[PDB]
């Protein structure tokens, strides 16, 4: 079916649509989101589900603009420009920032997403 | 002085020139080269020195062509197309391949290079 590149792209679409359940549907049960060579930020499919849902609630306008998308072997790398927009929780405007998201894959499911910032 | 991007670029120049000592001069003493989320392939400044020197001996024509170079925070990512060329040791022609090299930095020195392939 979808290439890993197409899958990562479907995830980011889902992310930009703030469709949590669609986003996590592409992951392994144990998939995490983590900082590159660093800590896990969302643990497991379910931690990702609840964590994104919370981010989306805090930042309803949250958007990632894809600047570069590459498939390298089974890995997908996407350079993303992220704009939180105004928070709902009284917290201050997070300034736009850039990251590279590295998607690992096990078969056709995303096993990890790591952030380089 | 040099940005981290300029430093990574100096390393790759040195690499393409097969100038081992120049390449490692930009690294921390404990810097490693490793597979992304995987094993160390060259351990320490000195393991990198001896390991590159051995690669270069095996593949004197070895070349990395930079396809994309980005600095993200302190990290540098370079998408590289690598051509080993004919080996000196009777081993068969390694077909050209693509990788992304992720350079970590501690201050102005490279603390790690990881390969996504």
């Amino acid at each position: 079916g979808m290439s890993n590149l197409e899958t990562a792209k479907a995830m980011i679409a889902a992310y930009n649509a703030q469709d949590v359940d669609t986003y996590v549907s592409y992951m392994t049960d144990d998939a995490c989101e983590a900082n590159y060579r660093g800590d896990v930020v969302r643990e497991g499919k379910e931690g990702t589900r609840s964590g994104l849902a919370a981010a989306f609630a805090r930042w309803p306008q949250n958007h990632a603009e894809i600047k570069d998308a590459q498939q390298v072997g089974t890995y997908v790398l996407m350079r993303e420009h992220v704009t939180r927009g105004p928070a709902t929780d009284g917290s201050p405007l997070v300034e736009p920032f850039d990251v590279v998201a590295v998607y690992s894959f096990e078969g056709d499911k995303c096993s990890r997403v790591e952030f380089i910032r």
